């Protein structure tokens, strides 16, 4: 029942897709399982580069099909080589980039916390079994992550289980137990930009939007008001051109509602202002002076979109 | 004949494609059929993986060549295995990634019912026959797809039917109906995010637009129009950039010409408002109060959209 | 010289490209010749399904490439089979998918006609040639074509010319005639979507704009005016952001200068009946009532527009 | 040292990519050159098609890899033929899609004078030499190209040099002049669209601009002011988005300068005439009176940008 | 211990990709290392072109797989020869275009300074070393690059080192030294295009934002502001939409939030005028002639923004 050791070299990740939940991985995979002593060339190790090993299957070496249970469509290969040892084991190596896919969960979008994932198992081997992996990853955290676009938290998560796929065990009675390596990695969205350049934006207008309440006029209250209702619509339109598209509303998306509400709160009361009155047409005395009262009350709401 | 059993193993689908009326599908396929029976190494089944299953063929393995009528071009095939059994039996199993075609009615947008399909058919083939067909989709509704874009409602629609063919038939006189698996799943979209921030924002906006009649002046009222206009375009624009293209109207779309309608008509009115006097110059009293009289005629006309 | 029958499968138009003047086709096509009687297994003609097929050729099995003129690029082919017949006859049957190039005038937009084109021709045999054309189309019109994008007018057209290419016939002298399969099914732009949703709003706005005249004051008209240009370059981007590209001005695209027109003309009179006065300052008395003389005039060169 | 002739048929060039300097190139390329006669089927030459190629030169035959020195990345190749002559002589014969670079000055944008370019050379032969060079295009100018992007000026210009490559010739002393053939069609770029819907716009937003100083009040100048400020802010969007990305300022993305210009100019006088003045408030007679001095300093600056 | 000479000729560097951090390279590479002598036909060196290559190594032709380290995903090799040399000595040349990874700081964005670099290194060997590295590079500078993006500043960096990979160097006891190429080109971004069509602009628009303080009224000052708001959105979106994404703030990006701080800024400004008075309502009488000393303050600001 074959041993086999794995270690994977992650060289980059890099391309997020919101939509489809998936992302790129460039690294090597390197599997070394031992088998039947042979003679080599010397007595140095005999390698095999790329075209050449599918000629050594072609007369009986077995060099198990790994699959990546989670890449979206197969992936780019590289280069690879078979290592032949003249004891027997025997060393496959090669590069590969693919497109790997994972849940992802972006309402908490400028802060987000995600988890990137390689699940390999080999495609059609049940005791053929993983014997340990090791992944290898070379960089360095909090760090140059402000050149890059995320924050890794943890290093090195493991696991190597085994996996049931209890459909059609009798086509194969008693054995359908596959060995799957599951490698996983925690990073953190950088959420810099988005507040530097996003969030902060916003909130101006949102504020600058309620100074609305010091124009002396109705005229000048309502009608202003419509020009705060396009500068949103035009910051929501900014917002959602240069934001990841997504199916749900992120953190942005909400604050971007909380603006439109805002000013048509506005609306309303600049309103009822003028027609809650004691005569025809009077501006009710202390009604128009929720000039530092919608302020609070858009922060006391915002404090309960937290929690 | 040939008696031939279909495993499919749904994986994702994801990436819709509107415009081409098209979905993206990730599994594996598995087919079972049983031949002449074969000496083995041992007695156990011989596995036969990728580029050494073509070379099985070279040697008269017959293996038929099983096509996805529905599919948009040849797909993507990741690994392919032989399980060439003893006692005769063959099973064939490869991962795809595929872009299938179906009908796709996007017309009440935000609210969908969509069924994404399968038709699996041998390319070359009436009787070998499918024997039955087993889909096996592990997920769960209505449950995560607050996080996924979709609601899935009925599980596992099969049909296995024989398609007749009828163009050139004499090429092969009595013999041309051939055996068609039909795998649908059906679907709903989540309508959450899109009413949260579109349907309601553009509410916001066209009830906004009404207030137009609370403007004192008559100069306010037909200039304010001219700016909510404005509004709608943008907002239009922003609707859009962000929302799936189509060749027909959406909901949303609809909403978006009331808008333009509303405001048109307010245009109408407040201008002839204006001049339908009994002097020169007197807005005419009970007519700009259609303040709570537009509300009223557009939801009036917004309950005969829905039926 | 041989005789050859072909037949074309249309299973989907799609994804056309304004800009570079194409379209996708997926379908399947056949070609039939008759050649040297050879013996099969049993007397049932024998399948020769992808892969394997070039491995007869290895062994003097003759099959033409048949070359599709107006191909963008080669063909992505899905599945292919030989069908060798005892008699001697050979079935050729192929699945395509390709993108195909042909000539099409885009400036009467919303309200295309256009002739969708198949062009097939043998890449290198003069004396073999194309016996009789057949093309398999399953659809229907006026129909399903509110959910497609557009409408089919004829059904069938087919040719089967001879080409000259009378450029180095001196490499062969006598003989450079090409037998070419051509064709082509009409159909025209499905023009609801761009007026309930384009052409409309676009005259609500040029009607608004006319309004600007039954503003009181010049101060009122001219600022406003601005507004209205404004008004327009929003509703030409939204437009040209999602309509599709080209190099040449559409039907829509003239009305969007129409825009551009009428408001800088409205700036003219307006400012023009400001200063053309009997004193320093009066609005001259019946100009500034072109209130329904401008809808009129535009009205009029919008009817040679046509002609 | 063997003579070649070539002859290049060009189908379309299509898809130019203003930044990467890019375009693409639908053809046939065909290469004549006489060898060591043999004997054929019959006494009529010997037709190879496509994979039977590659067979027929591990057989010895030999055939020229020619490059595409200026393609971008190898091309995709549709369909290739051998045509074996009893006599000797050899037609390779195979179409061809690449995408081609050239040097590419766009800074005159919307009057673009291009010069597309096919530059063909043999991969590893100095002495092996192009004979002649033939291309053959079979279109009209001026004619369609209303229709069509382009207006090509000159026909056929082609060359056929001597390339020196005078890194590491000790490599090979005294020998190595490569054959290359260059091939090059002038074109024009249709500057219809870009004035008819682009340029025009943009002169009435800045020629309205200057209608700002025909307001009667500083108070209108001045605010006004800022709704013109926008205006060429959104037309500057819109043209950004719709036209080709560059790295440098097109003649549209100068004249969105101007517009940028004439309305910050305008503010500075609105302004300055305010307090130039002989009391505390008095707008200075005449300055205000730019009203036709704008237009013609604008114009007379306009004059000094084409020369 | 093989010694390997390379050379490295690049023919284009274009399409970075500042999000990814990647860019495109057209070149081709020649490595030459001398084997165990030969007989050729003639005394003629031997030429192998292509496909003929991947023949030559299944007899035991050694020809080393060289990756590219730091190339992101199998690049795209267009022709490929061997030189075979009677006295042993063979060359490998062949074309690649490939998408290379590199860091890239883009925070300093119109005004970048950026080091394109390619790693070249043996995939399997570790005592076959890297002899010396030549790469020919044919532009100059300062020069053609307004036409084209990119300034280079140095020209050649060279370098072949040894890489440790301490991972599993028991695999192979005392010898896991790699022989790496590293080359590198420095190149400055063209800052010419940016300023002259956004840097400038945006410049404009927040100082004529400083003019709100000429004019006169308080409901004047308060109401055109909010029309400032908007004109920065819309060319914050301007902006967003044709500059390169990133996960950080550009120069450009600062500053449109200097824009939005500016506004804000004056809005507070302008209202706390009205309210710090000594009656009611008198705007304080100085403050609001912070008319020449907001451009103080801002340009005061924007001298810290440097250093
Ligand atoms: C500051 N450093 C964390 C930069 C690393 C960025 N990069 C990355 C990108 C997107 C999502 C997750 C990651 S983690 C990671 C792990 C290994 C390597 Cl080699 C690269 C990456
Ligand atoms: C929330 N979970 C129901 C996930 C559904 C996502 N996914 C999907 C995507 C777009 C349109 C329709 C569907 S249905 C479906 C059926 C089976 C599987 Cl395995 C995946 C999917
Ligand atoms: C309901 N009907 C409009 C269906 C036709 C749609 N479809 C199509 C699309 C774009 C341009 C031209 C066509 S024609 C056509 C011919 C054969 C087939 Cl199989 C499909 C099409
Ligand atoms: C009006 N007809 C000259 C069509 C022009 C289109 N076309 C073209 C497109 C972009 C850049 C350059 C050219 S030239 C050209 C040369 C041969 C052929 Cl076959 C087509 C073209
Ligand atoms: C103006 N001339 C220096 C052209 C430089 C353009 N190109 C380039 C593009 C983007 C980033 C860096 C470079 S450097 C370079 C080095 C060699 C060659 Cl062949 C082309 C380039």
């Amino acid at each position: 029942p074959v041993d086999v050791s794995v270690s994977i070299f992650i060289n980059k990740i890099y391309g997020v897709n919101t939509l489809e939940q998936t992302y790129k991985v460039d690294g090597y995979i390197v599997a070394q399982w031992t088998g039947k002593p042979r003679k080599t060339p010397g007595d140095k190790p005999l390698i095999v580069e790329n075209t050449q090993i599918e000629r050594w299957i072609n007369n009986g070496l077995w060099v198990p099909a790994l699959e990546f249970i989670n890449v979206v469509g197969s992936p780019d290969t590289g280069n690879k080589r078979l290592m032949l040892f003249p004891d027997g084991r025997v060393i496959y190596n090669a590069r590969f980039l693919g497109s790997f896919s994972n849940d992802m969960d972006f309402r908490l979008f400028p802060f987000d916390r995600q988890q990137f994932v390689l699940e390999l198992e080999p495609f059609s081997y049940n005791n053929q079994q993983l014997r340990f992996s090791d992944i290898q990853v070379y960089t360095e955290n909090i760090d140059n992550e402000e050149i890059d676009e995320w924050w890794i938290r943890g290093k090195a998560s493991t696991h190597i289980s085994d996996i049931r796929y209890d459909h059609l065990s009798s086509v194969q009675p008693n054995q359908n137990e596959f060995s799957r390596i599951t490698v996983r990695i925690d990073a953190v969205r950088n959420p810099s930009y988005y507040l530097w350049s996003f969030i902060l934006p916003l909130g101006l207008i949102i504020a600058a939007s309620w100074s609305v309440f010091w124009l002396e006029s109705f005229s000048e209250r309502l009608q202003t008001s419509f020009t705060l209702m396009l500068t949103v619509v035009a910051y929501a339109f900014y917002t959602s051109n240069i934001l990841p598209r997504l199916p749900y509303t992120t953190v942005i998306d909400q604050m971007i509602i909380a603006g439109y509400g805002s000013i048509f709160a506005a609306i309303l009361l600049i309103i009822f202002a003028h027609h809650r009155q004691a005569n025809g047409v009077e501006d009710d005395l202390l009604i128009q002076r929720c000039r530092l009262a919608f302020p609070l009350g858009f922060l006391a709401i915002g404090c309960v979109l937290v929690i």
